């Protein structure tokens, strides 16, 4: 349904293990309130278990974003998550640098940060 | 001196920027006990830093280390830098699957432990 | 196979959600060091997902215990979990207080130290 | 002047020990602006603290609140207290099931979010 | 200014920095960030200044606006919901307020307050 | 002594605490815990003292042999590994070694590591 983008690393399923998970990406509407998540404008990284989908962080073009909408679990709704303040960095296309603004979701703990960072890093170029 | 080996992103020179940074990578001494830090075992991860060299990690084939002796040119603190118990991994080499040993310096914090996870996990062929 | 114990919430399977899950209980061997892991002598607790037990924490009558063993994933051998220092509570039973000893396994984060200490104060009888 | 709600372990008085504590809980006055923080509308679970009470989190039935003004008597040092995004979690009540939402008040460190977690996940009928 | 210590160059080593002061614009909203009214903590970078920390005589203050060049991402930054603290003062108490800027891991966070108790007279 | 803001006893408010200082025998092993050779950091509690961290001129400790009379579970606490810092003083500068005990959160070890830089001449 949705491509592969960033490679990480869980711990588990044992003690002192890890296990290589594809994060998955797909577009997803931002805004700066619910009802203002309209049109498609970023794109989120998201996990997925049995119990459906875990949203980690979105990307956009935007700096303004603090909600975004995503479908339920078996097409059942809506969910809207509250976004962290954004981090700006630049990449390189085609076209030349383009500015992009990294958005934690709300409740993301510090390792999972980093792994967003790390394997963002690793997988786009950066100016 | 040495080859660069895993990108990360830190936060900088200001608040809510992000600047790309490549980790590098030497070879160093390890060992169950601080005598035992003899021969090169494992690869150091690390930041370069004025006067000096930041270590994150260690990857080795071996178990048990407990210790590693950096060079006096790395500028550490201590004579001997302590590790944390390793993390599994398997890696996928021509050869078939070989079990690595990720062993994170001691107080590393949970953001910067996970940019590296993040970053070995999008650097390296996994499984 | 073993008995539920210590009921904890996990976030999951969405974001903002958390999910009821009882930690199991299996008596275990633990010592100083991995070959002095012979004899039950402490109890520990564990979560279970499709690739097999994750291990929280222990708990014993005894106070220098460094390192448990466990048997592996579906009977594949066994796995050795060090062992933080231990903290001291003391319940209440019916041949008056006895005093034991909780030992997180190295690797835990704070979160899941708290849940188990916060469903055993309440799930315990406490002196 | 208020009951007991959930038991938990605070390490002290000195290293290595730990020893029980109840938080207590009252009836408090939430709100999505502070303005609106007017009628009791939540559960705060408090830890009794010479000269006044910390707040660990609030119980509601209902979503989007952003704030709490507690009596004067909690001795707080602003007027009003922030709130993190609440958890959403579901109790077993006579009537069926019953969604309610956990909101940690902001600021509070891991350890302490699991022990409430957990120590909630122990007391009360969950599903 | 308030002295800390950074680890660094090498593991395990500790490095002492000054965490030097600039008057700051904050507000409750971005928009409102339109006169100096706190003072910002920062630690100088190549490039720029990181601001670790806001003291201010206000208690609600939720946004802040730094220069662009401090080498920073955003023209705004966030705060952390502030703590107050009492000030000894020849003229009598005064009350502060310490907002840290969203997101400041825990072990800067600590170093602030540690260095705030140490350098100046509370109460 | 160092001083130190806890939070409390409400919300966001911040109370000064001095850390006072105990000589602590250490070792690299519980066993070589026999002599005093550093100072340990407390905070005073109802019924006893919590150890944060120890100053010392040695390098390679590893436990520490605490009075049960501080409240203590067990004889011994773990510390972590411990960073180098230089101290100017009067007879020139001095290396020492800073170690937190095992499981200190981040918050405590930089009240520690702040409360330290702006309380004592380093370098
Ligand atoms: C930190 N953490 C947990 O608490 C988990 C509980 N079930 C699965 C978990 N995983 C994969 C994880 O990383
Ligand atoms: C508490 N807990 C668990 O139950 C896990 C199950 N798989 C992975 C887990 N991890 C990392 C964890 O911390
Ligand atoms: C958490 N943290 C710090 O404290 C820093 C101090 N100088 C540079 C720093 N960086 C990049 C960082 O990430
Ligand atoms: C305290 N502090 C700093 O001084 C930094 C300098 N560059 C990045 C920094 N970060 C993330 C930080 O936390
Ligand atoms: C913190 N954390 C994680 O990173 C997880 C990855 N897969 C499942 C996870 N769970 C349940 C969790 O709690
Ligand atoms: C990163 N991550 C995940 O992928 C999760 C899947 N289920 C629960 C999860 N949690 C809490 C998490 O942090
Ligand atoms: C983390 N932490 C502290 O800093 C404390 C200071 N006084 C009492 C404390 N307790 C119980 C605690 O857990
Ligand atoms: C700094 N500090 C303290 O002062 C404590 C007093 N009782 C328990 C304490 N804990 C866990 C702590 O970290
Ligand atoms: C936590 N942390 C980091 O990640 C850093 C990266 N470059 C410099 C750093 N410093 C001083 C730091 O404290
Ligand atoms: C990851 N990382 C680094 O790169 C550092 C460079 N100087 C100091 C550093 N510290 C404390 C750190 O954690
Ligand atoms: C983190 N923490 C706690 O958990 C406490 C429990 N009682 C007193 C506490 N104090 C002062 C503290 O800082
Ligand atoms: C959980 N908890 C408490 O009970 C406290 C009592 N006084 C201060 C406290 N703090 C900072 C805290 O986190």
């Amino acid at each position: 349904h949705h491509s592969a983008a960033l490679e990480v690393l869980f711990q588990g399923p044992g003690n002192n293990e890890l296990s290589p998970v594809a994060l998955r990406q797909m577009s997803c509407a931002a805004g700066t309130t619910q009802t203002a998540c309209t049109d498609d404008n970023a794109l989120a990284y998201y996990n997925t278990t049995k119990g459906g989908r875990f949203v980690l962080a979105l990307l956009s073009d935007l700096q303004d974003l603090k909600w975004a909408r995503f479908p339920k679990s078996d097409g059942t709704g809506t969910i809207y998550t509250e976004l962290e303040p954004p981090c700006r960095f630049v990449t390189d296309t085609p076209k030349g640098p383009k500015v992009k603004y990294l958005y934690f979701i709300k409740g993301l703990n510090n390792l999972n940060r980093g792994m967003v960072l790390g394997s963002l890093a690793a997988t786009v170029r950066l100016q």
